[PDB]
DNA sequence: TAATT
DNA sequence: TAATT
DNA sequence: TAATTAAT
DNA sequence: TAATTAAT
């Protein structure tokens, strides 16, 4: 399906912008380059205070 | 300490996006997530899907080569 | 770039 | 330590 | 003593 | 398009 397979095409495109708007958005909000971000994130997932803050987030995190 | 308050509010906002991309995907296609995810795998490492962006497959195979 | 200096 | 690397 | 993607 | 021990 071509008709389809053009609308697909956009889909995962303007989801791919998203992301960037995270990478714009974290470095804007925290002065920092988008990755080391992710590096500390994981480490603060294993801890208790982490899964009492907010659950469901550390769990789906966790999950990797 | 209060870095990590409102990193935790980010990652909620945007797991919530990603929870919009879930339905998005299940009210676009009909199709659950999973089989979503069974299919795209067999679609990007394709001729086509190549051509039609170079950065985007490129993107896909080089950060799941380095997370596995 | 990114903890490490 | 503290911008600078 | 339950849960959950994921496997087969 | 569901099922099921079994894994983590």
């Amino acid at each position: 399906l071509t008709r389809r397979e053009h609308d697909i095409l956009a889909f995962e495109r303007q989801w791919w912008k998203f992301a960037g708007v995270k990478e714009e958005a974290i470095k804007e909000l925290f002065s920092m380059s988008a990755t080391r971000y992710y590096q500390v994130l994981n480490a603060l997932v294993d801890r208790p205070e982490a899964l009492a803050a907010d659950p469901m987030l550390v769990k789906r995190l966790r999950r990797l």
